[PDB]
C-alpha cells in the first residue's frame, strides 16, 4: 500500500504530489524512488482543484504464462482518503461504466532506447485498472516495477464525500498532462511527461521517459529487484471478493454500507464475530469501497 500524497497547484490550475516507492531489493533489502508530480489540463475548461489528500494504491504484477514476449500483467486498485465527514464534475460521467486503456511509452535510460505497449481496461467505480504491457523493441533494459508508476489515476476511486476534489476526471475528455521526476536513491533518475487523454472511447496515455545517471551495475539496470511481492491475495482470491462484493453492491455505484459488511462475509464462506466487524471498519475507515474491502480482507490472512 503505497500512499500518493495531492496539492492543488493554484497558478497552473492544476495539482501535483510527492510520494515514496519502496522497491525490494533481490536477496534482502529496499531500493528508495522519490516520485515528483505535476498535472495540468490539455483543455481550457474548468477544473477541479483539490484539496489536499492522498490516494491508497495496490499493485499486483503477474506474468502471462503463453507470452513469450517480455511484459507485464498487472492488477490496481486506488481510493481516495484523508479528507474526513459534493459535485461530481461533468467529466466523470465518461468514466462510471468500463473504459478500455491504451498505453504507448518511448524511453532512453543510459542511452538505452526502448518502448512498452499495454492495453487493458478500467473500471473507476472499483478503482480497479487491468493491463497487460509488452515490451515491444525486445528486452525491457530496466525492472517492470520501476515503471509501473510511469504507466492513469483518473480511474482512482473518490469516496462520495470527496467526488469534488478529483482532478483527474475533471480534465476529461480533453484530457491532462502528467510529468514526474523519479529519483533512485543511490542510482540515477527517470525523467517522464505523458499526455492522458481520450482518444474516441479510449483513455490514452502517451508518455516519453527519459533516464540518465544509472549505475550500470546498480539494482536498475543491474535488474536486481523483486518482481512480485506474495504479500498478496490471488486474482482468483481477487476475483471472488469483487464478485460478493459487488452482489451486494444495491446501486452499483462501487459502495457497500457497514452494517452489509457481514453478509458478503458470509457469502463467500467465512464468518466474522461482531468484535471481528468492529474492527476491520475502524482500521481502513458508513460507505465501504472495494478497495478498502479489498485491503481489509488482505490484513486477515
Amino acid at each position: 500500500l503505497e500512499n500518493v500524497y495531492i496539492m492543488a497547484d493554484k497558478q497552473k490550475n492544476g495539482i501535483k504530489a510527492n510520494f515514496k516507492i519502496r522497491h525490494n531489493i533481490e536477496d534482502g533489502g529496499v531500493q528508495l524512488a522519490y516520485h515528483y508530480q505535476q498535472n495540468t489540463p490539455i483543455g481550457d475548461g474548468p477544473v477541479l482543484l483539490p484539496d489536499n489528500h492522498y490516494l491508497s494504491t495496490q499493485s499486483k504484477l503477474s506474468k502471462d504464462p503463453n507470452e513469450k514476449r517480455d511484459h507485464m500483467v498487472l492488477l490496481e486498485f486506488v481510493t481516495a482518503a484523508g479528507i474526513t465527514l459534493s459535485m461530481v464534475s461533468k467529466g466523470e460521467e465518461l468514466f462510471t461504466g468500463v473504459v478500455p486503456i491504451l498505453v504507448e511509452l518511448d524511453g532512453d535510460v543510459n542511452g538505452h532506447k526502448f518502448s512498452v505497449s499495454g492495453e487493458g481496461e478500467g473500471d473507476a467505480t472499483y478503482g480497479k485498472l487491468t493491463l497487460k504491457f509488452i515490451c515491444t523493441t525486445g528486452k525491457l533494459p530496466v525492472p517492470w516495477p520501476t515503471l509501473v508508476t510511469t504507466l492513469v489515476q483518473c480511474f482512482s476511486r473518490y469516496p462520495d464525500h470527496m467526488k469534488q476534489h478529483d482532478f483527474f476526471k475533471s480534465a476529461m475528455p480533453e484530457g491532462y498532462i502528467q510529468e514526474r521526476t523519479i529519483f533512485f536513491k543511490d542510482d540515477g533518475n527517470y525523467k517522464t511527461r505523458a499526455e492522458v487523454k481520450f482518444e474516441g472511447d479510449t483513455l490514452v496515455n502517451r508518455i516519453e521517459l527519459k533516464g540518465i545517471d544509472f549505475k550500470e551495475d546498480g539494482n536498475i539496470l543491474g535488474h536486481k529487484l523483486e518482481y512480485n511481492t506474495r504479500d498478496q491475495l490471488t486474482e482468483e482470491q481477487i476475483a471472488e471478493f469483487k464478485e460478493a462484493f459487488s452482489l451486494f453492491d444495491k446501486d452499483g455505484d462501487g459502495g457497500i454500507t457497514t452494517k452489509q459488511l457481514g453478509t458478503v462475509m458470509r457469502s463467500l464462506g467465512q464468518n466474522p464475530t461482531e468484535a471481528e466487524l468492529q474492527d476491520m471498519i475502524n482500521e481502513v475507515g458508513g460507505t465501504i469501497d472495494f478497495p478498502q474491502f479489498l485491503t481489509m480482507m488482505a490484513r486477515k490472512m
